[PDB]
């Protein structure tokens, strides 16, 4: 019989061509087949540091503490070094320039009990929020592997985690990344010390791709290789052109 | 002091350059303030042609005509003129390939009863569905206005029309054109005998810029224009680079 998932090495290219080292876990949804450049990287567990904010709002959201996508969480005060942060907010720009004070106060409201009830319910990663409750995403106890950000995210794709549908309708147009007439990503991004992270999908017009990376990433500088290293994936494999 | 509407005769230009006649409407939502190169075109009712299915959509969903943006809509088997309308489609593609087929279909299970209902609760053009249940936005007698579309799109964006937020959201989601760091476009075009629309909005980080066009069309050549008079006039404005 054919093969749910199937390792394909030639990916080590785009890493190699950068100095880099990582995994790259790909989905075809129509064909229920997985494809990846590393099986037992796929599968190891790491801090998901920003892409947590997509777990964190869909709380924050069922539970009231966000009212909804345009509500406005206003700055501070605190001048932060990225300057995209020393501003107000709503949902969609918090996301888009991954407000981390933001989130934290969300955290602070949802408060461990219902969090980790909540990741409990959403089979997340390994379920545990030891730590801070406002920092454990990048410096606790959580830990997802990227084929379990694709679980994750197929059942976010499909409505079908433990929160209202319009919670996860509001989550997936916050986490539109691009769109044209030949594809649409919805993603997010991620960096904790050592490893970045880009976790999504890719929506075609008869097909979704869902994607999740990671790759040692000593410096900030080589964030874009995120995106970078994943496109070059996605273009060999011809679902971008 | 300030008018709710100001005309702006340099876009003419836009049009003169290309040999052109047309009008295009923006409004402000930060600041309640539109914008047009033609006050009288602008309130001038047209036949909406394909940015009917619009409201097609809301009332096909609300009713449950439309079960979900995933239901497919078999091709009958029919070859019609246009390529990409002789496959399935589901609401997604339907609106992005402008599929009159799969319209007309939603239609007819609406009913001419539920169709002229939900278009007086939506306050739509002229209300006016006198025809064919599924030909009055096409050859029939429903006009409606650019600052109507303005109107109309302006409380489907804030979740005003009498549908549910799910019908809301989903038709929102159905009509992403682009999205790119910069800005979103969520927008429908259309083509009715000599007059050509595009209709919808561009998000930005902290405003959201309303527009509707129209312009004369005696030959399907000059389609594209629709689009680039608008982004014109939108890069003009410094709404987008
Ligand atoms: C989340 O991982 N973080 C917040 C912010 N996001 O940048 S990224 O999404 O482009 O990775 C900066 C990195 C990181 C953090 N340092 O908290
Ligand atoms: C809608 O106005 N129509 C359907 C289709 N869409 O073209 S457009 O959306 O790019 O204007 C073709 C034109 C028109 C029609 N002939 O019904
Ligand atoms: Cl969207």
């Amino acid at each position: 019989g054919p093969k749910e998932w199937q390792e394909n090495k030639s990916w080590n290219a785009h890493f190699t061509e950068h100095k880099s080292q990582g995994v790259v876990v790909l989905w075809n949804e129509n064909k229920q087949q997985g494809f990846t450049n590393n099986l037992k990287r796929a599968n190891q567990a790491f801090l998901p540091a920003s892409t947590f904010k997509i777990p964190n709002s869909l709380i924050a959201l069922d539970l009231g503490v966000v009212k909804d996508e345009h509500q406005v969480f206003k700055w501070d005060g605190q001048t932060r070094d990225i300057a995209t942060w020393n501003r107000d907010h709503n949902l969609i720009t918090a996301m888009k320039y991954s407000v981390v004070p933001v989130y934290q106060e969300f955290a602070r409201q949802i408060g461990e009990a219902r969090m980790s009830k909540m990741l409990h319910a959403f089979d997340y990663g390994n379920e545990d929020i030891s730590g801070n409750v406002d920092s454990f995403w990048l410096d606790g106890g959580i830990r997802i592997s990227a084929t379990e950000q694709i679980s994750f995210l197929r059942k976010l794709y499909h409505n079908k985690l433990h929160v209202s549908e319009r919670s996860q309708r509001i989550v997936k147009q916050a986490m539109l990344t691009e769109a044209n007439g030949d594809y649409i990503i919805r993603a997010k991004t991620g960096y904790s010390p050592k490893i970045g992270w880009w976790v999504g999908w890719v929506e075609l017009d008869d097909n979704v791709w869902f994607f999740a990376m990671n790759m040692d990433m000593p410096t900030s500088d080589g964030l874009g290789l995120r995106q970078a290293i994943t496109k070059e994936v996605l273009k060999q494999e011809k679902i971008i052109p």
